[PDB]
């Protein structure tokens, strides 16, 4: 527990009037702070703005940026996921025409913090 | 109509723009709008078709507005992101005023039609 929190450090996060305070400043307890994402990154509630309050414990909601992950379709192969938004954590399925292929030694293609964890293209390799 | 315009979207990104005349009907695109913009449907990836009344539905680019509050000031746009053609109200305490005797300002497309600051 403590009296203050250190100023948020948010990967791939945008604070609002970030200009005007310290990367070491001590910010005191009830403190209110509102963050966004830079662009292909979103908050959890999906909001552009996002209120961050200092208690005891850190800042409350954690403050996190995650990633969006899309392909429109899947040139010669299938998926219920294409033109769609995944979120980072989502896993994706890919089935390949005849004759292609998606190597890669997972059953599953995760969006990850950089994107796509295998790029969601069928090859004829 | 046999085709569309290839479509120009005011602070708006295609899927694979560096890859792209007259576009068929029925083709496919995907948009998404700059940082502190957005689709009307909220959606990070907006589906386009090319149809005989040209791109369905119509791509477009909103600005969005913030302000956490006023200082010296109230208004109960307070913490709310606005969307463009919103109308915010914002009033000053004792000896304040808004660029200057104004009391209401907009979103629009370029952002607050005047600052949201009680000078």
């Amino acid at each position: 527990e403590a009296t203050f929190c250190d100023f948020p450090k948010i990967n791939h996060g945008i604070l609002y009037d970030e200009e005007k305070y310290k990367p070491f400043s001590q910010v005191p307890t009830g403190e209110v702070f509102y963050y966004s994402c830079e662009y292909n990154f979103v908050s959890p509630s999906k909001s552009f703005w996002t209120r961050i309050t200092c208690t005891e414990e850190g800042w409350s909601p954690t403050p996190k940026c995650l990633r969006l992950c899309f392909f429109p379709f899947v040139e010669n192969g299938h998926s219920e996921s294409s033109g769609q938004t995944h979120l980072e954590g989502d896993t994706v399925q890919i089935i390949c025409n005849t004759g292609y292929r998606l190597q890669n030694n997972e059953n599953n293609i995760s969006c990850v913090e950089r994107g796509w964890s295998t790029p969601p293209k069928c090859r004829s390799t």
